[PDB]
């Protein structure tokens, strides 16, 4: 995994991509291509380019650049978002409270019957196995975290 | 994992908890302490309660009821978000243009050289391996979702 820090260096670096996305996006498919010309053949835009100078002349690679680097940048800002609500809980939960993650389960639980029992015209059965399964992953989620802090189960 | 219908239940369940004039987190937690005595031990505040009525008149009880609900509330979101902008990208790379992880990796080498090389100041050897780091769990997440639609890496 990576630590809070870490998350931070990735987006101040993505930072200085989206600051020339255009140049960076070019680069990095010029890059790709020249590198590993068999990643030409998945494009119909672009598989008959032969040369780096035909690459850095092409309009539609530099907008194709740009397109993928936007989009990883928006994947990775959402994965750190999470990331950063995820580790200070199980960094707490684990280390300062000492909350074995077997009480995540209970909790879920009770949360699930209070939304049944306050909310029951918002929270029918399918609403039910839905927040049942979102809980699950959550839990799955923070023993990740654990596991990293020397915690199992 | 869930469904897009089962996200926007879960969510939409959740707009109506953080809505919630009168605060259920209290409800949560007396339900927790009753079904599950050892989890109220972990308590500083409240493992001297003994009784519902000890355990509705608390002030603090109520208070840190309202705290779990948002703070799951903001996991609960963000973790959606990430399947929301990793689930597009997995649909087309997997079942449409069929791109490997293989070539997910040529990508972020290709990302990692460019960065190098437009960067050699700005890009040492940490945030190197932080952004290397990164690109690998970026690239076992779409990973995880090709598994799900049945394309191999
Ligand atoms: C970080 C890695 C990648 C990101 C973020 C990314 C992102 C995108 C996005 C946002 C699109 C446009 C929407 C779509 O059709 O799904 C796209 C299209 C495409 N990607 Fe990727 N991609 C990545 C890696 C790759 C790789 C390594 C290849 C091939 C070796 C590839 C091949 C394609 C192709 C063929 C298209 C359709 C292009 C067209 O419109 O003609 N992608 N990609
Ligand atoms: C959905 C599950 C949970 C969420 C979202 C949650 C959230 C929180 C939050 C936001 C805090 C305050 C900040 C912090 O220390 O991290 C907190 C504190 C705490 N949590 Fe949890 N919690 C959860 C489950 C549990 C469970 C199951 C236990 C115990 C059985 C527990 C015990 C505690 C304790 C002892 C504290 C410190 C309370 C204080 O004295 O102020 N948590 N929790
Ligand atoms: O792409
Ligand atoms: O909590
Ligand atoms: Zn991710
Ligand atoms: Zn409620
Ligand atoms: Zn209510
Ligand atoms: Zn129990
Ligand atoms: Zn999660």
């Amino acid at each position: 995994g990576l630590s809070d820090g870490e998350w931070q260096q990735v987006l101040n670096v993505w930072g200085k991509v989206e600051a020339d996305i255009a140049g960076h996006g070019q680069e990095v498919l010029i890059r790709l291509f020249t590198g590993h010309p068999e990643t030409l053949e998945k494009f119909d835009k672009f598989k008959h380019l032969k040369t780096e100078a035909e690459m850095k002349a092409s309009e539609d690679l530099k907008k194709h650049g740009t397109v993928v680097l936007t989009a990883l940048g928006g994947i990775l800002k959402k994965h750190a978002a999470h990331e950063a609500e995820l580790k200070p809980l199980a960094q707490s939960h684990a280390t300062k409270h000492k909350i074995p993650i077997k009480y995540l389960e209970f909790i879920s639980d009770a949360i699930i019957h209070v939304l049944h029992s306050k909310h029951p015209g918002d929270f029918g059965a399918d609403a039910q196995g839905a927040m049942t399964k979102a809980l699950e992953l959550f839990r799955n989620d923070i023993a990740a975290k654990y596991k990293e802090l020397g915690f199992q189960g």
